[PDB]
């Protein structure tokens, strides 16, 4: 229901930086994978410092590397908030081959040799129950890591074996 199904709580893109998108191509909907990463960048345990890491992740992307945007779908800090980046709709940078037909979620942190925590966690599996009761992503939608389909350690070791006890997880993209 609801108050597993709805995240109004998502902190919007302008809530967190004055910077649109250089340039906005638009997903294809609904959405047939979700892909999880990690940022490998400081960690947040608040508002105020996630806001702070995502608005240097973004400048990173794209002042640094000259990218549309910055390169992931939503954010998860160590607050347990969901922060949009390029959102449900734009097509982000994250996964090689993956852009078009998928949204990432970037847990923020390291999580190769430590797990992520019960509230960040619960707040991306809401994230994916969010999209599919909106039809945003296909009622059958497939949730794989980063390093189920590119050249990556992504999400890290321990944040991946969390994310295989997810209904959604498949083990074959």
């Amino acid at each position: 229901m609801e108050f597993d199904e709805n995240c109004s709580e998502i902190i919007k893109r302008n809530e967190w930086t004055n910077v649109q998108a250089k340039n906005i191509n638009y997903l294809i909907i609904p959405i047939p994978y979700v892909i999880i990463h990690h940022t490998v960048s400081l960690e947040c345990n608040s508002k105020d410092t996630c806001i702070s890491n995502i608005e240097n992740i973004r400048s990173y992307h794209m002042d640094t590397l000259n990218w549309h945007d910055i390169g992931y779908s939503f954010l998860i800090g160590g607050d347990g908030n969901i922060y949009e980046g390029c959102g449900w709709n734009h097509e982000g940078a994250h996964t090689y081959g993956y852009n078009k037909k998928s949204i990432s979620i970037a847990f923020i942190g390291n999580f190769q040799n430590k797990s992520a925590s019960n509230k960040m966690l619960n707040a991306a599996h809401k994230l994916i129950l969010c999209g599919k009761s909106k039809g945003i992503l296909r009622e059958d939608v497939r949730v794989i890591g980063g390093k189920q389909v590119i050249a990556t350690l992504s999400p890290g070791f321990e944040l991946y074996k969390q994310i295989q006890n997810w209904p959604e997880w498949v083990s074959t993209p």
